[PDB]
């Protein structure tokens, strides 16, 4: 099975760990053995001017899918595997979720449903709201963490610093020519990602637990002085 | 403490990872340090034609008549109440209360007799029990053994393992381990014939996070 | 950020893994990089004489005591309530339960007085807090130190550890680590004299998945 998935992750935090805005939306193509992705796209938001996220996700997943022709698209909404092209107010009412959840997806339907309908009509490919059950979604999330770190390394102010809140229980490792992202949960079976980049000089970095949010890590960049 | 527990796990999957039916029910004897089992029984189902709790309680009782444990752990998370005490009244203390109210007809007296016979309680503990989890891991292990023994006649097989466990295939045995270090190093080991001219692989079920797939081909 | 947290943990188990009483209440000071604590306080309870109201009472005073020494930015209390400030804990905001209305009459004045002196909030954050988890691990460690220090001659002792943590015995030390790598490598360290004439082992509580047991047995 060949799967395209998307997710949004990585947040700029202030020095007191308060979220400021999200950084990266990533679409991935995942194939057997379903541990990583070698083909992916990134879209960067502006964290300092921050759901537009799920709109960027479905749009980016569709763009990648048009290139690689997967069997299915996985969307990060935990709905049971229902097709997005079939998401109307009635089918949402039949979903076992919160009333605000239903309210939220009724609003989103207006933008997502027509998009998935048109893509399906063109390809026969379904976009499914599978959410947290999906490994490709988790891999997308992992890549969003890596790309958020890459973004921070590329944009950190001279003599300045930057805190990036990573997606849940993942770590990044810095190499001279790339960033490696890995789930910290061995139960996931070894999910990981790698992205090439140039690591700049004059800065230090540190990965540590977000003291306010258990199982979430922070990647902090500080300037050398 | 010496414990017999039972569970059912391992599933045949189609090529699109959709489950077809369960494979193995396993009863285990577990003693200190409660990380593995050395004495165990297995009962296979017909996955292509798939109540597990009935086979679980029987296979547990069966092993118990051979090793005489202090207690039996049944896979039903009820906080530890004795099964022989499970009658419609005691049950009432929601869809679940309804289903347990059906099972209790055959199970309650079955455990009553056993307790009178042996002085051994059958407690409904489920998710809290380490022995139950050890039984589950072995069910995974035997599901792989089942797969090894059926692949030649089937050509290719996808086995869905129980949650977050891996298997490793060595010279004369299958080793299974929990992937969750929080469980404290739970593992199992089963000696078996490894047929030749096969290739196998372990990888994430892309549709079910934290579940692994054991794939074997000829 | 500098945070003082507290929690109670470590249990005495009987032969059949049944909890008897809790052992240690620990306040910890946690700073960057938020993996451990190098300054901490402990109060031992009497496990054989132990509802759970005393623990959070002992927790808040130990935290305040520690806070007066190290002056943190905030205090974390083990109670998951989204992070409400304890000094603002009365009927109207609690109602937004019957337990806390009993607790508030003691805790709220403590928090109010402390905030008045320092401006430091005591927040009911609970499980979201890393420093609370670090306090919990230290409770596990001090519980082992307690067991080592108090095991009878030719007697034994079962210590029920807090959730998914391990302890390692070293020559002059007890080390505690979380068994969940998702937490990012949280650990603790406590200096102590390890008694002779005793053996130990660490193994899964068979009745409580993901909880470990640390057992002391006397050599013969
Ligand atoms: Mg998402
Ligand atoms: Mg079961
Ligand atoms: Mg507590």
């Amino acid at each position: 099975m060949r799967i395209v998935a998307a997710d949004t992750g990585g947040a700029v935090l202030d020095e007191s760990f308060q979220p400021v805005g999200l950084i990266a939306t990533v679409a991935v193509l995942v194939e057997k053995p379903y541990k990583t992705s070698k083909r992916f796209l990134v879209k960067y938001a502006d964290p300092y001017n921050y759901r537009q996220a799920i709109r960027d996700e479905i749009e980016l997943a569709i763009e990648l899918a048009r290139e690689v022709s997967p069997d299915v698209i996985h969307l990060d909404s935990t709905l049971g595997g229902i097709e997005v092209r079939k998401l109307d107010e009635s089918t949402i009412d039949a979903l076992q979720i919160s009333d605000r959840g239903k309210e939220i997806w009724k609003e989103l339907s207006k933008d997502l449903q027509p998009l998935a309908k048109k893509f399906w009509e063109e390809t026969g490919i379904e976009i499914i709201a599978i959410g947290k059950s999906s490994v490709p979604v988790r891999i997308a999330e992992i890549y969003a963490g890596i790309f958020s770190v890459k973004w921070a390394l590329d944009n950190v102010k001279e003599k300045g610093g930057l805190l990036v809140g990573l997606p849940r229980y993942m770590e990044v490792e810095i190499k001279k020519d790339k960033i490696i992202g890995k789930s910290l949960d061995p139960r996931e079976g070894g999910l990981y990602g790698e992205v090439k980049t140039e690591v700049p000089q004059g800065i230090k970095w540190e990965l540590y637990p977000n003291p306010l949010v258990r199982r979430f890590m922070v990647f902090e960049i500080t300037s050398k002085s």
